[PDB]
């Protein structure tokens, strides 16, 4: 078990016996869940490895392109590797995407035209996607609604599963709907994340009514959570962020997209412009960090998930409501905790920040973040700015006072942050 | 005068006395015009220096942001410096623009909504912008025509200056026109250059009919060509590429935009997505090269211009029609050369290619463009791939075989390149 | 347990049930040894984390670094973070070291003046360090012998432990010896932390002014302690190994007393400047990030070496170190007693590599064959293998960014034997 | 001539009519000198352009190596390009060199062994090179003297030219002398520059007594200053800094060495260690800036030199003694100005700092490191001497040393801003 040197070192951070004993109890109760993740990870490592070996990757693929970047073998082979990993025709892996929202927004504006209608089957989508769609306060910024692209919505059932009966009615009753949006990660809510098994039901259901409907899945945080991905259950196009899971903590920035050749090309013309698409775009000498990041993604993703499981159990034992539980199948690295107390929520976040490698001394304060309606606090003591694959904790300041912990480059680091944070709220 | 050891060295490149004496006559005739560029350059150097100083630029501004890039002082202050240089409210300089076309498109999509008409007042815009507007094919890529944005056009008069009479009639007859497009650079045309004086006429004219119209100006190849810029004569928004003039030969990639805060913000929502705009976007640690590139821009631009002026005169004394002439006011760094022969055009390009630092050995033959009928021969060999500010040439194979030389980091390099090319035709 | 989909996927790499059944047994046997590594790793991750926090590392430390690099906060703080991790006074972490041999040699030339004798207490040192010292066959390159710095040697005892009796006789009978060279990495038992202390106390007792230098390659984060925690005056190592965590693109490091580190920097640079100049080339974040992942990534390679040791013993080969032995490095050796089995093994490791999988793996030019396919060129922290072709045909496997990757490459290689 | 807008803009920087009129005269006088620089630059651009072409450089040479970096074609072809530029057998151009001093130090430790003697024929060498050699102070840092390598010195004559008669006698009397150090740049001495013509005289002289002697020349600031380089007049080895002339204001860091294969190989073993040498070493993806910097070096070097010529003339007309003069043949881009007043020296440096693109707001003042010094530094590349900058130790007769200017226009904008704080 934990060495006596380690115990004594933790005392410097004021990690009391209550928290340390509470940690050891949690660590025992969650050991069986860990071995299920390792044999999943094993497949994913071989899945990525195979993708490299088929595309015939070499030292020559770590390009330092400049200008237009015509004939960039590193950039093109990286797209091909992603296509093989997600088992899709094409893929658009680029550092030019400022964040995950840009990648998601690119897919929508790329695959939607004036007259077409959109349909989010998992209720209100990620809060930063509202202005892109133009659901609420529609300013003259150039949203989907402002370009004649309509938006309908169907919420999930009370239990959390997708309301298939209602999805069929809406599609049948509105033939203009050409794209169906499927958010995988729960986001800032209180429900369990949709499994691959849950996505297959939504895809089979909508594809049965009309086969030409595009199934777009917001795949952030769900990378390598299961042996299969949404693209392996009929998903026409997915999208995500390189500073999260798939980047493995190495990827400096960017986003990715994987799907049918037509869906990816249409998305590339939004990223750039019609006629160019993905033809131009230098990699800024960071292509190797993206390759190596993908290779470590299956491993790093599970380290953060293990920290998420530990967090769930230790916090439950402490007496706080947790979502998801330690023994439930997880479709993402996010671990939400409901404190029902504002003091405890901020102290917990400040504790995660203080247990980080970068900007430890910096104190977390609710920040008026872009895209989010309410003022959201975040604990982002990371090498790469705002990475959620690295240990981090954020929460919108609103009742119920729910904190959202995720990440951990190594399980040991994630673990330490949890002990430091928990000690700061319970003496 | 040229040293005896220099012209002896030049003989190794098959440079003959006929071309060499023809050079000495041209070099003497353009001395007065070179003096005019020097004092214009003198102002632009001080105009750029002042921009840095007013923004208190420091080594702290050479950032190396990652992930989102919130608070990237380098990025933000570089935008501020561009705003000062071009005397505009705001600016949007990013390494994320794959090329100049991306920048120009970003402005169009960002400032045009369904129902709005567009109007090019300098005739047909350059080839790779047709797909963005949707003039030629419009094959479901997401062109302006496919988003309900119409395109209109008014050609230039016989003399080369804008047809202001027809511009008024077109604006008066169609109130839907909210944006007017102005291409400063000549491109593949045999006409007099469009000067700032001429641009002021276009703005004053269209702004007189209806002030709410946006006067967008394609500023490619025209940066620091005159003490004033289009933004100094009322232009609401301008756009260009960083691998041309303004990058000063150092800029690795990217593009820029400068204008009113409204146009820039609206353009940024196309670059990324509505709700984010330019609030995110890491600079990959290449912001220093963009600052230094700008600082060297006024100087490097005139090295290329001086090379074009020398090219114009020496080729005119050689018996070939040239456009523009050596002593005409210029809008861009391009120089056209009408050979009236396929072989003379081919030999000149091969000569330019053979006088380049990178890829001199490479075979320079004509090749077939993927979406055009006529073949194209091109002379390219730069540090930054496809940089136009570096010595380069291009020409479509068709009567009367007009070549387009452009760029040169140092006038000497342009001079050496021209002498190698002309000595290959004139024995 | 391995999913049905995984073993069906592995069939594509010719992996049979002989090897797969042999693996299950090998995996079950080494679980207790893996648990000992996990809690050793737990302390090291905390040790590195505390080093960053005490030094107040921030986003500002990853800023631009050009020219001379005077007052480079990113560089100086990285040295300070290393000094804390190794509990030393100062440190010299620079990306300018071409490799480990540069770092090790920089320490020797830095702390040796004409007349001084050197003493390797672990037999002949690393093969590439012979010309640096100028032991034999000297051309005018500027070796230690050519600058008037002498060299002596003392081999290890037959059992593997250091000969403390012979070390005393040599130091007592030769007062010119001012430095003791202690190579940590290892066909024999690896030199552990406790053994290193036994060598330091033995030499420091006779004459305290003697500087104990320890070549710490591959030994980073193998134990909760380091050579510097047991009285070592200075250590050196390559950043493309254990301590770089697979991310560090190049460089080397040094950690020890302020006098030894400053004296070493004047060789790296020149007397008068030393470490005062040297920009980080915009790759300092990877050196920090690499150090943070080092404790974790190092044990992935070690776990792969433990699996490699057990699975080959069960397969019918002589292995060294054995699966249940305390380790001083991530290296795992395998005696084959056959030329084809050795070649086929490396042939297979090359196939299991992410980079250059397709590339041919045959003996270069006695004679040697190598399996390399890493993101960083020649980084032994990533799955690699090398072996000289000569009886009993011993192989040397090292690395693996993740245990799953090491496991796969090791599994593919054995599948060619059976 | 200068436009009304330009001079109306300069008035915002407090530039008076006296200074501006003084500039017009100075600019008129130095016209012919600028033409002499333009026809030297022309040859240098062609010399470099050819080197790239002879080496068959391409987009594949902009490598991004890692780890050891074996087979790094970009690094090897860069050396070969430099070798062709300097007409030498071998070359060693690396970003690994912390600075020019480290390049020089590597050359000395690399070619000298215990028992050998070193000889500087240009007097006392560059101040920071003392600790490397171990001339005066010898703390146990590992100087040349501390590794049994001796040092001797022969000063220049009163006129500034090398004392050839003493050089001969000194070499004949001590056969242990195997290396002859030669500093090209004038440094901080108020004397005439050492030309390639004068460097040839030193080589021919020392080689006649004993051809075995290695002629080493510290080539800092002399790159592309003339059509011929020290290696073209018999120099066995040379060394310089990439953040000075030869990097064209683009090279981020590093240093170079050009000379015989035996010299360059021996030096690389000091840079690294014996056995490895230059065989290992990743270029950090900055090899493009080094190529590109070399290609702009011939042009950028003369932009700084022209600013120095302009400085020398306008300051002479302003009533201050200068060195070198505007019409003299130069060996470096450094221009010294005698003020005979503490305030006038300080105000001049403050104005240059004001005219910098970076750290313009940073008010420079006296600071100690023998006695106090004031420095004007504001560059993109930290401490780049090719960018406009100035330094001056605070003591009589108060001499300032101005260097650099990426473009001549920027150089003159800094000078006019500085001179306007001192005169009328």
């Amino acid at each position: 078990g934990m060495l006596e040197s380690t115990k004594q070192f933790l005392k410097k951070y004021n990690i009391n016996d209550r928290v340390l004993k509470l940690y050891e109890t949690a660590m025992n109760d969650i050991q069986n869940q860990f071995k299920i993740l390792d044999d999943i990870r094993e497949f994913n490592q071989l899945k990525v490895l195979n993708a490299f070996q088929e595309e015939r990757i070499s030292e020559a693929h770590f390009t330092n392109s400049s200008g237009y970047g015509y004939g960039d073998i590193g950039r093109d082979s990286l797209d091909a590797v992603y296509a093989r990993v997600f088992n899709t025709e094409s893929a658009l892996v680029r550092p030019h995407f400022v964040n995950g929202t840009h990648a998601l927004g690119a897919a929508l504006f790329g695959n939607l035209r004036p007259g077409n209608t959109m349909l989010s089957v998992c209720g209100e989508p990620y809060d930063t996607l509202h202005d892109v769609i133009g659901i609420t306060e529609n300013s003259n910024m150039g949203s989907l609604k402002e370009f004649g692209i309509n938006y309908k919505q169907v919420d999930l059932k009370e239990d959390g599963k997708p309301n298939l009966e209602e999805i069929e009615k809406v599609l049948k009753e509105d033939e203009s709907i050409t794209l169906v949006h499927i958010q995988r990660s729960t986001g800032y809510g209180w429900r369990r994340a949709l499994l691959i098994e849950d996505i297959k039901s939504i895809v089979d259901c909508v594809k049965n009514i009309r086969k030409d409907i595009i199934c777009f899945v917001d795949n952030c945080y769900g990378e390598f959570m299961d042996t299969k991905e949404p693209t392996d259950v009929g998903a026409d196009l997915i999208a995500g962020s390189l500073i999260k899971n798939i980047g493995g903590g190495i990827a400096p920035t960017g986003g990715y997209l994987a799907g049918t050749k037509d869906c990816i090309e249409k998305t590339s013309y939004r990223l750039t412009v019609p006629g160019i698409g993905g033809e131009c775009g230098s990699t800024f000498g960071v292509v190797r960090s993206m390759y190596q990041g993908l290779f470590l993604a299956p491993h790093i993703s599970m380290e953060a998930l293990k920290g998420a499981i530990l967090c769930s159990r230790i916090m439950e034992l402490a007496g706080f409501e947790v979502m998801p539980k330690y023994d439930e199948k997880r479709s993402d690295i996010i671990q939400s905790i409901k404190f029902n107390d504002k003091d405890k929520l901020i102290e917990f976040c400040k504790g995660i920040q203080t247990g980080s490698p970068i900007d430890s001394f910096v104190s977390c304060e609710p920040w008026d973040m872009p895209g989010y309606t309410d003022q959201v606090i975040m604990a982002a003591g990371a090498f790469i700015q705002g990475s959620s694959i690295e240990l981090s904790a954020d929460a919108p300041i609103r009742e119920p006072y729910i904190a959202y912990l995720q990440g951990g480059l190594t399980f040991d680091h994630a673990k330490i942050g949890i002990l430091i944070a928990l000690s700061r709220i319970v003496k």
